[PDB]
């Protein structure tokens, strides 16, 4: 029924692929998984999924040990390939796609759900430059009944992990989110990662800790968004900015045009 004709995107387990229908020529997203556990979870949380800024999932099917899972097909493609590398993008485009990423990330985490991974890579854009957050494979619940459940796993991605994620033993899920969309928003905005890692072995991160800005990446940036990424790369996630004083940042709130 489907011809699997280019690769989407990579992860941990199996393969994303664009399938065009045999019959309508419907171009959809198509992830293929080989041989439980994980799957199980993943598909679980794919089902809960139903907002304008998250990957729209349209079921699954099985076939002996091989699992398809089908996505909407993200037709703007990813936010990785908006980055102009070491420029960024314009910061009016910039703020609107953070404000949309506030919005699909207050989502996940109002039903209870950690991403463990945004990066620009996991960010697509549909037919109107709606972002869209993809990939669940990492995802978990963080909430439960009204419970918080600490986060006590390593993951993500080494640029864009929150440097508790390495430091400590059990951590919240929700600082760890906001400090991987203030790494997305630096690079939007300067088209450079500001570190390898947030470590204190990392020279890149330790000039941060001592408000070294007239160095690049954040050089590159303005000082209302520069202010913003000051209250969201805090260190101590306790001190950390939380998303509902992030809506209240003068950046975020600041009219921009074109
Ligand atoms: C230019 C071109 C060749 O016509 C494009 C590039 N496009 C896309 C779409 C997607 N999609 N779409 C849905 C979807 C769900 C999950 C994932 C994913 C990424 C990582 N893990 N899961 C990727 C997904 N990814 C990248 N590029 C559309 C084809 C436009």
């Amino acid at each position: 029924d489907w011809d699997l004709v280019q690769t989407l995107g990579e992860g941990a387990y199996g393969e994303v692929q664009l399938a065009v229908n045999r019959v309508t020529e419907e171009a959809v997203a198509v992830k293929i998984v080989d041989m439980p556990e994980n799957i199980k979870k993943e598909i679980c949380i794919l089902k809960m999924l139903n907002h304008e800024n998250v990957i729209k999932f349209y079921g699954h099917r099985r076939e002996g040990n091989i699992q398809y899972l089908f996505m909407e097909l993200a037709s703007g493609g990813s936010l990785f390939d908006r980055i102009e590398p070491d420029i960024g993008m314009p910061e009016p485009d910039a703020q609107r796609f953070f404000h949309q990423l506030m919005a699909g990330v207050v989502y996940l985490h109002g039903i209870g759900i950690t991403h463990r991974d945004i990066k620009p890579h996991n960010l697509l854009l549909d037919e109107r430059d709606n972002l869209k957050i993809a990939d669940y494979s990492l995802a978990t619940v963080f909430r439960y009944n009204n419970r918080e459940r600490l986060l006590n796993k390593m993951c993500g991605t080494l640029p864009y992990v929150a440097p508790e994620l390495l430091k400590r033993r059990e951590f919240h899920a929700e600082p760890v989110d906001v400090w991987s969309c203030g790494i997305v928003l630096t690079a939007m905005l300067a088209g450079e990662l500001p570190w390898d890692q947030p470590s204190d072995s990392c020279q890149e991160y330790s000039d941060w800790k001592e408000k070294k800005t007239y160095l690049n990446p954040w050089k590159k940036i303005d000082s209302a968004p520069l202010a913003l990424l000051h209250k969201i790369l805090v260190e101590n996630p306790s001190a950390r900015i939380t998303i509902p004083d992030i809506k209240k940042d003068r950046w975020y709130n600041k009219p921009l045009k074109k």
